[PDB]
């Protein structure tokens, strides 16, 4: 049996074995053609049926290596799995026709097995296209930065499937935006793309994001700016001034229509003006309460209610106080709905009450309400982790085979071109059914499962996680979007069906979520994703912050130090930790690592066990104290950004656009109007220099007074770091 697939898997950095690269032919260039098999082979060869020609390829074995079967399995982060991956990627054929002619064709393959049988695939179409510069679709953008004679289209017998445009950048600006990005403030020079992708680690070194979006501000050095909003959910690529000095060129996805219509939003004024305009299209911030702005407490081994209340004792008797915490392994693990060893009746997958589970007392949560009551108590809320997806490995007890075969009966899955259920394609819970949030109906129906967790447990939130998963441009969702649409969009509709539950059951809309696409604004917390506990993935993390407040994500935060791998260093514990206390959401967290030693938890008493450093336990004190002191100002700064669309976590363009000097130090920040923070982001570092702009500035730690306009130096003990408060009028 030969599989051949023209799109392939549809990762959206990766070519499946089985597919054609590129995936949307283009005549003149190069053209790839991949094919598997269910046994072994001696030979494989590619029949393509021109008119005037019929030609025959040799296609030659792929070795795994050579192939993106690592890039499958989700990259050099699951090491162990990428590899493996590689060297079972053995069944795929290849050949390639270098120069592609302008001309309709079909194709197939034929194989000849060690046996000594011969295949034959289905026959497929290959409709190769051009870009043109006739008027084939409409660019409907106002402004004076569109290039009127730059709009090319991709077209094909069977239509038009990309555009591409250009608009004009000057010398002295500066381009940021874009969503969350994790390489650089300022992205001029620089080749992207908006996608909705899961980079596990690195994602500055790999220049993706979780929260991508088609929106950029663009800013001179005389404090005017402009910007512009891409008014789609498909895929868009950006050269901003990389391969031509003054031209952004724009390619957008027209996705899965003969004359296209792609309009693009557009405002000028100041930086502030830019924001505000993207922002009541896109969505503005929701008013959440005070206690998100304490100190959040998490991690991933704390899976029975001794592991949990242990951590928050010791909280109590080491004088850190915490007002949020974080439960991941609390489930089940296999339907995300019910406590692990809960009791109770099979329903037919319908949604459960509180009354209907026994809690034994043996259990990992012998009684999880009274867990609940007791941390608010205490002053301390609860959030549970969540995912988009329903398992259905064959392994899985009772409940979550029922719970399955209810949603796949509901209807509310997505499904594919087939009308099947969508089986998710990506490496992290591979094959599980992924729900349709994109209608009301499929949104509460999910959501309903859950309202016991809030209405009977009282629950305060949720961890939103995942929301990636969607791969493939021609899925169907219950909204009428295919794939092309939907699948960035499905991480919005995600985070707003959690808020919804949380709202109907007369609670804020908190969801603590890392995957988004323009309308995440309006919908809840957000935090920077997975890294190493390293000082290049702090640096990154500091960015992913200030270009994501610059893209309306107010309520950013991320896992101080890092999550995954070895506890962080004490020199950046400490560093990470000061940080933290001046970003909008402050919290720790700690990766699974099957509960083995040496202990992996953020704690700040875990951490100073290991690294033989116990004052960072005081270090933790004196800034948690610093957190609450914090406070009243957080909140009122929150208003005011709300009001004036300014972010809470604030890149110095939107204050002082007009001093070309603050581009040269694109890791300051303003928290709220009032504080400049710069964190300390070297090891052995004892002085660090900050650059005040104008204004008359006060040391947060000393009331020691400088001008601005200047570079100033401080020294920088681990219980500083540098902050610097407006001097107001009298
Ligand atoms: O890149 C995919 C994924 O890799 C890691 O998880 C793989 C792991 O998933 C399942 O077990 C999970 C367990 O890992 C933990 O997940 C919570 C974790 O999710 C994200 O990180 C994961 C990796 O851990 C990543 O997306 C998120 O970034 C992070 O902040 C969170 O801590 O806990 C849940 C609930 O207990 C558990 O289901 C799966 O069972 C396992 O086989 C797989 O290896």
């Amino acid at each position: 049996m030969i599989t051949h697939r023209p799109r392939g898997i549809e990762h959206p950095y990766a070519r499946s074995l089985d597919q054609l690269y590129p995936a949307i032919p283009i005549a003149g260039q190069s053209l790839t053609i991949g094919a598997t098999t269910s046994g072994p082979c001696s030979r494989m060869r590619c029949f393509v049926l021109w008119p005037e020609h019929e030609q025959v390829f040799d296609m030659s074995p792929v070795n795994g290596t050579d192939s993106d079967a690592a890039l499958l399995a989700g990259g050099e982060g699951h090491l162990a799995a990428a590899q493996q991956a590689a060297l079972d990627a053995d069944n795929g054929w290849q050949t390639s026709i270098p120069h592609l002619p302008d001309q309709d064709a079909t194709y197939y393959f034929e194989a000849l097995t060690l046996d000594g049988r011969t295949e034959t695939s289905e026959s497929f179409p290959l409709t190769p296209s051009h870009w043109s510069a006739e008027p084939v679709g409409h660019i409907d953008i106002d402004g004076d930065r569109f290039i009127p004679d730059s709009p090319l289209w991709l077209v094909s017998s069977a239509g038009t499937h990309r555009v591409k445009f250009a608009l004009r950048i000057e010398g002295d600006e500066h381009v940021v935006g874009f969503g969350e990005r994790y390489d650089q403030l300022d992205q001029r020079g620089l080749r992207l793309d908006s996608v909705v992708f899961e980079q596990y680690k690195a994602q500055g070194k790999h220049h993706r994001t979780y929260l991508p979006m088609p929106f950029a501000q663009v800013v001179n050095e005389a404090g005017r700016a402009w910007g512009f909003h891409v008014e789609t959910t498909r895929r868009t690529w950006y050269d901003v001034a990389a391969t031509v000095s003054d031209r952004i060129l724009i390619e957008v996805d027209l996705g899965f229509e003969k004359t296209p219509v792609v309009r693009v939003n557009t405002w000028s004024g100041s930086p502030t003006d830019v924001l505000n305009g993207f922002l009541d299209v896109a969505g503005r911030p929701a008013e959440m309460p005070e206690w998100i702005f304490g100190l959040w407490a998490s991690g991933n081994e704390w899976n029975t209610q001794s592991l949990v209340m242990e951590q928050m004792d010791r909280h109590r008797n080491e004088g850190i106080p915490v007002s949020v915490v974080v439960i991941e392994a609390w489930s089940d693990e296999e339907g995300f709905t019910i406590f692990r060893d809960a009791r109770y009746v099979p329903n037919q997958g319908q949604p459960h009450r509180g009354p209907d589970f026994t809690y034994p007392s043996d259990g990992a949560w012998p009684d999880p309400a009274g867990m609940i009551r007791e941390l608010h108590e205490r002053g301390i809320r609860v959030i549970l982790w969540q995912i988009p997806l329903q398992k259905t490995d064959d392994d899985l007890g009772p409940e979550a085979l029922a719970q399955g075969n209810a949603l796949i009966a509901s209807g509310h899955v997505v499904k594919e071109p087939d009308g099947t259920p969508y089986k998710n394609r990506g490496w992290w819970f591979p094959n599980a059914l992924m729900p349709d949030l994109s209608t009301e109906a499929g949104r509460q129906w999910w959501t309903e499962q859950r309202r016991y967790l809030v209405e009977d447990l009282d629950i305060d939130g949720f961890k939103t996680d995942g929301g990636e998963h969607a791969w493939g441009s021609d899925l169907r969702y219950e909204d009428g979007r295919r794939g092309d649409e939907g699948n960035n969009l499905y991480p919005v509709n995600y985070a707003r069906a959690y808020g919804d539950l949380l709202r109907s059951a007369g609670k804020y809309p908190v969801t603590f979520s890392r995957s988004g696409f323009t309308g995440s604004q309006a919908h809840g917390l957000y935090w920077a994703g997975a890294e190493d506990s390293t000082w290049e993935a702090f640096r990154s993390s500091i960015t992913a912050g200030i270009t994501a407040g610059a893209c309306g994500i107010l309520y950013w935060g991320w896992d101080l130090a890092g999550f995954s791998g070895p506890v962080p260093e004490a020199e950046l514990y400490a560093r990470a930790f000061a940080a933290a206390t001046f970003m909008p959401i402050m919290q720790y967290h700690s990766e699974f690592h099957h509960h083995e030693l040496p202990l992996r938890d953020r704690t700040p008493w875990n951490v100073a066990e290991q690294t033989g450093c116990g004052e960072l336990i005081d270090l933790a004190r004196h800034y948690t104290r610093v957190r609450e002191a914090l406070r009243p100002y957080l909140v009122a700064q929150t208003r005011q950004c709300l009001q004036t669309g300014k972010p809470l976590m604030r890149a110095m363009f939107y204050d002082h656009a007009d001093d070309p000097e603050i581009w040269a130090h694109p890791r300051q920040y303003m928290l709220g109007d009032e504080l400049l923070i710069n964190p300390v982001t070297a090891p052995g570092a004892t002085t660090w220099t900050t650059y005040l702009p104008e204004g008359q500035w006060e040391d947060y730690w000393s009331g020691e007074v400088s001008e601005g306009g200047h570079l100033v130096t401080r020294a920088v003990g681990w219980d500083i770091i540098p902050v610097y408060r407006r001097v107001g009028a009298a």
